[PDB]
């Protein structure tokens, strides 16, 4: 009956959960520079959120991946996000330019996925 | 069983309610022209969208907030975001730049929430 | 309880449907170069889709809409949009800039439904 929240602050809420759905907060990579690097911190971090969430990512649903530079580095982001992935259990995804909030930041990926 | 719509025009409705979930549709500013005066406009229509969905603030599940100019205009955001929510209990977000369909409109948020 | 998919590749799959709601990757144009072609052809791939994870255009709840030059070609957006709606009976939407994978493409349509 009620959403319920993880790592609350006073902007956002890392995840939310609400009956059978979880909803992540769009993930930013950690501290590496590089494309492949960071795509690689986004992706641990949403693997995190999933697990604290009751989820697993053969339960995603949906990602939402924002490139601050699609034409550079689409490539990149491809062969990092099809090596995360379980076999054969992609997600529906949708993949788009748009400029984070730090200049910094190459790419954020925001995921919904069901709870287990 | 069915989606039910709240104030449909030819391309939107401005809310879509299905079982527990209410989708809104993106939310542009009213007469403001500043980053301030068009955030709180902005959220002040979700808050009624939300009202007459059946939902409130406190079961927001997801927001994406567009800003035209993120670097410029992030920080202006996070202060009317942050002093419009519910104590403790802020919703998943994503937070990025794209223009918008008026060159005049600096924000639009997209919200998902839960009926109560 | 599980998660269904849809024309899965390494990548995404093009629909997962989860208890009664379906998710639909972004889908892109076909062959059509200009705005309103483009539009059709992004069109007709997610009533494919929709028809295929049993639902239909009438139980969308959500559509995010993507265009490269939103300046250029909201109107002609709007134009096939509209047309294309059952009458009456639009989602909730949301319209913005974002470049896509390729400088080619014009629009790129992401959409949420009710299975039927």
């Amino acid at each position: 009956m009620e959403p319920t929240r993880i790592a609350t602050n006073d902007r956002l809420s890392a995840a939310v959960c609400f009956d059978a759905l979880v909803f992540l907060s769009g993930q930013v990579p950690g501290q590496a520079e590089d494309i492949h690097g960071q795509t690689r911190e986004v992706l641990a971090k949403i693997d995190a959120l999933l697990a604290e969430a009751g989820s697993r990512k053969e339960r995603i649903l949906s990602a939402t991946i924002y490139l601050k530079d699609i034409a550079r580095d689409f490539a990149a982001l491809n062969e990092v996000w099809t090596q995360w992935l379980p076999t054969g259990q992609a997600p529906s995804r949708t993949t788009v330019q748009a400029e984070l909030a730090r200049p910094s930041v190459l790419v954020e990926i925001t995921v919904v996925a069901a709870r287990g």
